[PDB]
């Protein structure tokens, strides 16, 4: 069974953070100039396409990139539809079969265009976290660039997430997979000083 | 139980690279106390740095850029097996081991082994290893040094006939604290559209 790539495609014309640098890459030394090989160099925000925050994002204190646990961005996921809804918590969550599961994308649907920023987006209610942490779930995915609102400064969704040991996976691309069990992957590249990283999220279905 | 297993290069500040290439660089833009919410990073580095891999782009004008390579080819079961003290690593060093069904396929070389350090000299494969690796099946070749080929050496013989003979490429991978033998590999290149090759994090867990 193949796998599918949920990963956001990462070139000049995608979408960043207003305030964050823009994505560049460029062919540094080309095969003309080099006599052998086409050398590139990438420069850009950690937040840019599908790509997982550390918490020394949102707090001084946080863990870097490196210290974060990669068994965590591997195994068994469960991908639900959360679409035509403002805003998600426990009460949206209930409604969901969700024993045992350690790993959890969320399509809310709302966006799907790499290249824009948008205006709005669904976000996580605060309380979402301690009913995930109470079952099992260590890491969320969204099909947005946050869980928390576009231009909230606090960040609560982030800062209740990782309080309980939930990991954050933002910008997956899943308007063409369908609900139900697969296994993901979307390891962060081993930065030993960075807020986050980008990955290459794939899944394969069960 | 069974996890999975780190074998990628740290990546920071002081990490080797290739002459000339562009230096790693992870540096916080704005900071938390400056922005009043988070930290503002940036990334800069060159391609070829730390554990990664190739795309034929980097050696062809008309080869392959990172996203049209095929995703299946960095996820699944490969052998790993040790060939040190060797100065170059062709069909003959290769005979001794069985290597039927295998697909993906790292060697340790255990030649140099310091991220930090960019080596003066590593053994390299010799182009008659691609048809012997193509017929067994082979997907992927990975090795624990910067290169396939010599540091020096601008035809690029080998890089030419991996993929040529459809067989992708990996390097840097830290192989000195797993032992040999079959593994599940991750090793997933970024969704690079223009590029000429990705850093990824290669892990394995032993099947
Ligand atoms: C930097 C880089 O990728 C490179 C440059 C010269 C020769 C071989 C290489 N891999
Ligand atoms: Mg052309
Ligand atoms: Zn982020
Ligand atoms: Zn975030
Ligand atoms: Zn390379
Ligand atoms: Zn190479």
């Amino acid at each position: 069974s193949k796998w599918i790539d949920i990963s956001q495609p990462l070139n000049n014309d995608i979408a960043t953070w207003p305030g964050d640098t823009p994505f560049s890459y460029e062919v540094l030394w080309s095969k003309e100039e080099s006599g052998s090989v086409n050398v590139g160099k990438l420069t850009m925000s950690i937040h840019t396409g599908t790509h997982i925050d550390a918490p020394f994002h949102f707090d001084n204190d946080g863990k870097k990139v490196l210290d974060l646990d990669i068994q965590v961005y591997v195994g068994p996921t469960r991908i639900i539809d959360v679409s035509n809804l403002e805003s998600i918590g426990k009460k949206e969550l209930e409604k969901f079969h969700l024993e045992g599961v350690e790993r959890l994308l969320l399509r809310t649907s709302s966006h799907g265009k790499a290249n824009e920023f948008p205006d709005i987006i669904p976000h996580l209610r605060a309380d979402i976290a301690p009913f995930l942490s109470e079952k099992g779930i260590r890491l969320i995915g969204v099909d947005v660039p946050s869980v928390d609102p576009l231009d909230d400064k606090e960040l609560a969704a982030h800062h209740q997430l990782f309080k309980h040991s939930i990991h954050i996976l933002e910008n997956v691309v899943l308007d063409h997979v369908a609900d139900g069990d697969y296994e993901l992957i979307a390891l962060p590249l081993a930065l030993s000083d960075a807020d986050g990283s980008p990955v290459r999220a794939v899944i394969r279905p069960i």
